[PDB]
């Protein structure tokens, strides 16, 4: 996250680190065993860690758990992102607590204008590198349709928003992919792709989960 603020520690209770030795992405607890996060996120040999804020640091609050399955979106292409999103599910049910917690699935899709939470472990620089051991956040608003194929033209699928500021200065960034877009209480997005961060005109693109609450709902219910 560039231009936002320090969280709190587990103050974003559904907030996961994906670890393959590494924090590699975010994710979103969705219920006790399974997490969403984005398909360009994929790889085998995951451990989801709920309960973190320093992500170098055991604080106390922490579940540790192994992925048991994968699955990523059957139409993910990994060359438009279209279709960025993926599910994970944990080999044991998390315990849930006020710090370790599931996040709303939305009913209906959020609108422009509507603000939002966005938060991860990513890059805090726009022409830099540098990033954080505890969870950094950022308050966005979702875009218009028409401002953000604007600013990519070409590119913007019906499975994709943009959030954030066209002036620059405040975005997600690399290493915060798969994480959390919840607005009003519910998961809206997952961080997906934007050129560069914070650039001027180029906000970040999301993962419009809306669209995919028949598939969550119906994975879970047979896997
Ligand atoms: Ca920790």
């Amino acid at each position: 996250i560039v231009g936002g603020y320090t969280c709190g520690a587990n103050t974003v209770p559904y907030q996961v680190s994906l670890n393959s030795g590494y924090h590699f992405c975010g994710g979103s607890l969705i219920n006790s065993q399974w997490v969403v996060s984005a398909a360009h996120c994929y790889k085998s040999g995951i451990q989801v860690r709920l309960g973190e804020d320093n992500i170098n640091v055991v604080e106390g609050n922490e579940q540790f758990i192994s992925a048991s399955k994968s699955i990523v979106h059957p139409s993910y292409n990994s060359n438009t992102l279209n279709n960025d999103i993926m599910l994970i599910k944990l080999k044991s049910a998390a315990s849930l607590n006020s710090r370790v917690a599931s996040i709303s699935l939305p009913t209906s899709c959020a609108s422009a204008g509507t603000q939002c939470l966005i938060s991860g472990w990513g890059n805090t620089k726009s022409s830099g590198t540098s990033y954080p051991d505890v969870l950094k956040c950022l308050k966005a608003p979702i875009l218009s349709d028409s401002s953000c194929k604007s600013a990519y033209p070409g590119q913007i699928t019906s499975n994709m928003f943009c959030a954030g500021y066209l002036e620059g200065g405040k975005d997600s960034c690399q290493g915060d992919s798969g994480g959390p877009v919840v607005c009003s209480g519910k998961l809206q997005g997952i961080v997906s792709w934007g050129s560069g961060c914070a650039q001027k005109n180029k906000p970040g693109v999301y993962t419009k989960v809306c669209n995919y609450v028949s598939w969550i709902k119906q994975t879970i219910a047979s896997n």
